[PDB]
This record gives C-alpha cells, sequence and structure tokens, in this order.
C-alpha cells in the first residue's frame, strides 16, 4: 500500500456519512420516478439548495448518482439498495450506523487502551448492549431487518445442504428476525419450530412472524441463554451469529447452559464467521471484532479452532466443523 | 455499476478509518521501528491489554498495513506510520479524531440547515478558526498535516513557476510556511513575508525560527477578510487553500481586499483544488466540500470558472488559469 491509500482509508468516514446522511434524508427516493436538478431536489427536501447540491455532487462523484447537464438520475442498478421501498434498502444499516456504531467507533482508541466497550463514555448509558440497542421498537426493527438480509445466503445454503428432516423439533436461539425457522418451515412441514429470544426482540419477532403467516407454525419463547432461562425436547438447537457478541468466558457459560438444557442425543450447531486459521483475516471479520470491542459486552471474533475448543470445554461430544460450503462456519456437537 | 456489497463496504468504511487513527494515536507502529514483535509484547510496550491490542493488530494485518506470529512493519510504510518520519500521518489522525470525525457525525443536519455543526457537536459558537486554534496543540496538528498535503504542490509550484520575476512575495494564510521556505531555498534574494491569524502566527514564528528561516521570512499578523494586510513591495501575492474555507460571498470580500492591497503591476495567485467543469468530481474534492460544510464558516469547493468569475468581479485584470505539477489549480489575477 501507498501513503495515498492510507490517507484515503483514514478519511473513509467521509464516504460513509455521505451515504448514511443521504439515506436518512431519503435523498434517493426523490429520484424514484423522475430525474431532477439540485434546486428541485433541495426544494422538495426543504433543504437549502447550496448544501443539498454539495451532497449531490459528492454522491455523483462517488458513483451512486448520474449527472447530465445538472440533471441527477438514479441508476437502475442502484434502485434495489438505495430506495426506501426496496427489499435490499440499506437505510436500516444506515440508521444503526448513525445511532450506534459511528458514535461508538469515535472512541476506538480508548476502547483498545482499556479493552472496554464505550457505551458509557459515548452515550452516558450503563445498560447492556442489547438493552441499549433494543430500547426503541424502531431500533430493534432496523437491526433485525439489516441482519436478516445479510443472513439470506447463509440460510439458503444451510437449508439446501443440511438434512433438517432427521429431527422432530428445532429451536433457534437468538434467531433474530426468524428467517431461518421461516425457511425451514417452507421446506419441512413436519418439524416443530421454536425461537428463543430476548424480550424486545421476541415482541418484534412475534408481530413479524404473525404478519407473514407463520404465527401458528413457529413458537416464540422469551429467554436468556446466559442466565439459563431456556425452554424442552429440541433434538436440534442452533445459535447463529451470537457467540461473537460476548466475551470468551461468557461464550462458555452460554454453551454450558445450552448443553445442560439439551435432551439426550440432541444436536447443537453454532454458526459464526470466524477468523482464518492463522488469525490474519479476513479483513471484514477482523474489523467486525473491533466493532464488537467498542459496542458489545466483551464480544470478539475467534478462529474455528477456538470455537471447537470451547464446545469441548462446555461438554459437547464429537465437536467438529461441519463440512458445508457457505459464508459461515458451522460448529456442531452432541449431548 | 456499484453493488450493494460495495455500498455496504463504503458505509462501514469508518471501521478502517478509526482503526488507522487509533493505531497512530496509540503510537502502535512505533513499537515495530526496531524489532518484530508479537501482540503480547507490543501490548506491554503500549500499556494496553493484550486482547484488544491483538484485535487491533489483526485488523491492521488484514488491512495490509502489517505483515505476520510476529508482526512486521513493511519498509515502504515506515515513512508515514512512524511518528518521527517526515510523512507521518499522525497529525492528520489527531485532526480527524478531535474535529472532523465528530462534525461529520452531524452531516445530515448540516445539509438540512446549510450550517456548520460546531455548536451542536462542541457546544461552542465561536469561529471555525477560533475553535480550531483554541489550543496550540490543535494549531500544530492542523498546520502540520496540511503541510504534508501541500508538499507535492509546493515542489511543483517552486518547479514550474519562475519566482525570480518578483522582488517580494507575500503568502496570505501560509499556514506552516513551507512554501516561503521552499522559495527561500531556491531564490535567495526575494523578500518573503506571511500574513496570518494571530494563533497561526504564534505557531509560525516558532516553527520558522526552529527551521532556520526566522530572519528570512517576515511573519505579520492580520486578517484578509477585514483588510488588515501588510504593505511592502509584494509584487507577487499568494493565497493557498483559503478561499474554500469561506462562502463565495466572503471570498468576494477577500479577493476585493487583496486587490486593494497589491502594488500596480502586481500579480496575485490563489491555489485551490477546484471541482471539474460540470462539478461532478473528483471524489476527494467533492467530499472535502462537505467537510467544509460541517466545519467551516460557509466553506465549499468550486469550479475553476467559478473562481475566474470571482477574480473578475473583485476587480482583477487578465484573470486566468495556470496548470502546474501537483494537485492544485492556480488562478492568476493582475493589477
Ligand atoms: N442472552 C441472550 N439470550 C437470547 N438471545 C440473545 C441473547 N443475547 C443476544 N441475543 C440475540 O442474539 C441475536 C444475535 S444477531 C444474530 C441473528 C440471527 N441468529 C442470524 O444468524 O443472523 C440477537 O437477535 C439478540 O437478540
Ligand atoms: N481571515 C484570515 N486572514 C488571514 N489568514 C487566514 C484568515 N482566515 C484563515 N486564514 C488562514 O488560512 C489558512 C488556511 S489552511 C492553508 C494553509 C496553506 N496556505 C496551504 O496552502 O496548505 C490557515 O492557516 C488560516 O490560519
Amino acid at each position: 500500500l501507498t501513503k495515498q491509500d492510507a490517507v484515503n482509508q483514514m478519511m473513509g468516514f467521509f464516504q460513509a456519512k455521505a451515504l448514511t446522511a443521504a439515506l436518512a434524508l431519503k435523498l434517493f427516493d426523490q429520484l424514484r420516478d423522475r430525474d431532477a436538478d439540485a434546486a428541485h431536489i433541495a426544494a422538495r427536501l426543504d433543504c437549502p439548495a447550496r448544501s443539498t447540491e454539495q451532497l449531490l455532487i459528492a454522491l455523483r462523484a462517488m458513483g451512486y448518482l448520474d449527472q447530465r447537464d445538472g440533471l441527477y438520475h438514479l441508476p437502475a442498478a442502484h434502485r434495489a439498495f438505495l430506495l426506501s421501498d426496496e427489499p435490499q434498502w440499506l437505510g436500516w444499516l444506515g440508521r444503526h450506523i448513525d445511532t450506534f456504531l459511528y458514535p461508538l467507533w469515535g472512541e476506538l482508541k480508548t476502547a483498545v487502551r482499556n479493552d472496554a466497550h464505550q457505551r458509557r463514555t459515548v452515550f452516558g448509558d450503563d445498560r447492556s448492549w442489547f438493552d441499549i440497542l433494543y430500547q426503541n421498537p424502531d431500533d430493534v426493527a432496523d437491526f433485525q431487518e439489516f441482519l436478516g438480509k445479510f443472513a439470506a445466503p447463509f440460510i439458503a445454503g444451510f437449508v439446501r445442504d443440511y438434512d433438517f428432516s432427521q429431527h422432530r423439533a428445532f429451536l433457534d436461539i437468538g434467531s433474530g428476525i426468524g428467517s431461518l425457522p421461516m425457511a425451514i418451515a417452507d421446506a419441512y412441514p413436519g418439524i416443530a419450530l421454536a425461537i428463543c429470544e430476548l424480550p424486545q426482540a421476541s415482541a418484534f419477532l412475534r408481530d413479524k412472524l404473525t404478519l407473514q403467516g407463520y404465527g401458528e407454525r413457529i413458537d416464540v419463547v422469551e429467554g436468556d441463554v446466559i442466565s439459563g432461562d431456556l425452554p424442552g425436547g429440541y433434538d436440534l438447537i442452533h445459535l447463529g451469529w451470537m457467540l461473537h457478541d460476548y466475551a470468551p468466558e461468557t461464550q462458555l457459560t452460554i454453551l454450558r447452559n445450552i448443553y445442560r438444557a439439551m435432551p439426550a442425543g440432541g444436536r447443537f450447531i453454532a454458526s459464526e464467521t470466524p477468523l482464518n486459521e492463522d488469525k490474519s483475516g479476513p479483513e471484514f471479520t477482523a474489523l467486525l471484532s473491533l466493532n464488537m470491542l467498542v459496542s458489545t459486552d466483551g464480544g470478539i471474533e475467534s478462529s474455528a479452532q477456538e470455537y471447537l475448543d470451547r464446545f469441548r470445554l462446555a461438554g459437547f461430544s464429537n465437536a467438529r466443523i461441519m463440512k458445508i460450503a457457505g459464508p459461515r462456519t458451522l460448529i456442531v456437537g452432541e449431548k
């Protein structure tokens, strides 16, 4: 890398806020059905023309908008993630960044010096990460909606590559938006499906499963996997993308509680995005681990071997890495 | 054109940004100036906990800043990652951590109001430069990092422009003064002076005296907006990267005062980084305009024709563009 690469990356928060500010203004929706110049976009946004134009010029220069003779145009290929009404809209992630992650990363240096999250220094809030994240129903929605889209390729692969038919009942601990049990329901009518979630997420999840027609099919159980509050004859239990939100010590407490609640002969699968064997990457995972530092209660990313050892210390038999292609690593053990 | 994954990557780009500024502010790379060290050793040198130190080191390794296990600082990177080397990016990092990153947090409201966010982010309704220069350490931070930015422009300006044309030279807003210093090394007879704001002037006197130019470059406090400018035989006057820190209307005042101040037959040169002809790029310049929006008193980037119009309206004769080596466009006016 060059000196210029470093300067670009050091100032990469410029691009990041240009996009989140535009999404929050719903700037791109001003171009859903028409092309417009800056003066017209500003007037409809009820924003001064000069500063609206400054943002529009930046978004064109970044390549998200086209501009011909002062007329801005939204590329057809960008509509799916820039428009509010679209399934891949990034506005959910945008708000999560604006509300939580960008403020907390502002204090990264201190998080590293103390190995401590920055929720109190940044927010003046001593509550737990998920209590802070979940204080408003809209913040629960943003978080679960953007994670759900991120999880879609994993879920599709899991359902296509693992034989869920061999189990009678399946519990998804920390399912989030519930798109895994939903996909399992679409594929296997016979298996019982349940979710165990924290209270605020249970409430969002109940309303969403009900609206989408799964209210009779997927049982929602409030609980806490760290305190031991869990339902239950589940011969398959899954934990997706939750271990990394907690310190390794807590991950052992979570895994021991799950083991204890399992039925005999039960199977357990955790899915994570681990660091590579020599903990040299991948880059987004390495940076995610820093995100867990500043925001969560002890979270960190780990290697596959580290999850494997944790399964064995927690009491699981035949702990192993599932031989399954996809964006996650699946760690599996039995009771 | 761009994909959802590209947009996500750029929305999360504050990850890489803060990873680098945190690493610089912790002096992390300095612990690899002499030796290759593991995380636990680097962490003891830094007095940070090994866990979070390793988390940062893995991120830096995956971003390609470090090799590794023992971490190794690539030779090509020493120049800008080591704190006592002449291209150190640590000055930039402190300016980002103290001023730019927090103010970009409020970009949306800046755009909605066409107004800097100094008051809302800092609880301080003084001037940009008064807030920026509140503390001589932030003066040094600002002036030093800008100095590194200007070094290719300065080499090209001293290269492709003939300063022997001129008996005396006045640099308004010279900042760290490295342009007069370069003119001094190359043109032993020309009189050299600087007009700066009071706090920049205090830093400048110290910095020029330390470097051995204290008897060679006159430092004179003043205010180009108010018209408080020195008078000598300044047959060349320069204004480097200052117009874009103020509103067009205010640039008019600055240029009008400069014209009133120059001797007959004199030449004035403003050096800017203009937006292109249809104001659609380049990307860094377009985002710098937003940076000026969130921080300065009305600042914005402009096209070259926009600067030409201002030179003409302020009364300059023979207003023209000069193309030179380096990242800056020179706008020339005469009396
Ligand atoms: N102590 C706890 N008990 C139960 N659920 C918890 C928990 N701590 C966090 N969670 C839940 O774990 C989820 C992690 S986000 C992961 C979502 C989903 N499983 C996926 O694979 O994409 C969140 O929804 C959060 O509410
Ligand atoms: N009203 C004013 N009168 C004189 N100098 C001013 C001024 N307002 C801002 N400045 C100065 O303008 C400079 C802008 S930063 C530009 C630094 C340098 N000329 C370069 O080319 O890189 C700052 O040093 C600031 O102190």
